[PDB]
């Protein structure tokens, strides 16, 4: 091509700064595909990285990707220590990300308990759950402190079933923390539950 492909060209590639000036495109290629497998951002199978371009007497690189989804997690990486070495990335203007959030249908009944739970500050997770309870019966041992105005049990669509763990929010702030403190360790039938906020940073700071 010629003067084309402009928009996914930069879309897809990262500027990548505060490494040393020499560094090679297997290096930094390398790195940033193993941390993608590490921290589970790896969608696709094989190497996140598609090309490393590095600029001739600059201080900087830019990283292509395969996919704008794992462009921007690398982004993610921005003033982090990976091994020693920390990262720079910024984040180009001159495209748009679309956020990886798949929209809720109406799966939820206005009057009840809704299926869609918002990332608040009061926001909550449940493990440890029975694969033979759904979110429906899992309430009953939620509620026993409070009512809840959304709560979400993520099951399987490859199995059919609740993988064990649910997103819920209490009606009341107060609840918010009761609950958690008496529900978390729940020992029900061979699991202990987990009951516990997740706006502390659920498996991810």
């Amino acid at each position: 091509a010629m003067v084309g492909s402009q928009m996914t060209r930069q879309a897809r590639r990262l500027y990548v700064g505060n490494i040393p000036f020499g560094i090679t495109e297997e290096a930094m290629m390398d790195f940033f595909n193993a941390q993608m497998r590490l921290g589970g951002l790896t969608q696709a199978p094989g190497n996140p990285v598609l090309a490393v371009q590095i600029n001739q007497d600059k201080n900087f690189a830019f990283l292509e990707f395969r996919s704008v989804d794992e462009t921007t997690q690398a982004m993610a990486f921005d003033g982090i220590i990976f091994q020693g070495q920390s990262l720079k990335i910024r984040r180009p203007h001159d495209y748009q990300p679309l956020p990886g959030m798949s929209e809720n249908p109406s799966v939820y009944v206005p009057g009840v308990v809704s299926t869609v739970v918002p990332d608040s500050a009061h926001k909550l997770f449940i493990g440890g759950l029975p694969n033979y309870l759904n979110d429906d019966q899992v309430k009953e041992l939620l509620t026993s402190f409070g009512p809840l105005k959304a709560f979400n049990l993520v099951k399987d669509s490859a199995t059919g079933l609740s993988k064990g763990y649910a997103f819920c929010e209490y009606v009341d702030i107060n609840v918010t923390d009761q609950a958690i403190a008496g529900l978390n360790g729940m020992q029900l039938g061979d699991k202990k539950l987990l009951v516990q906020r997740a706006s502390v940073g659920a498996k991810n700071a």
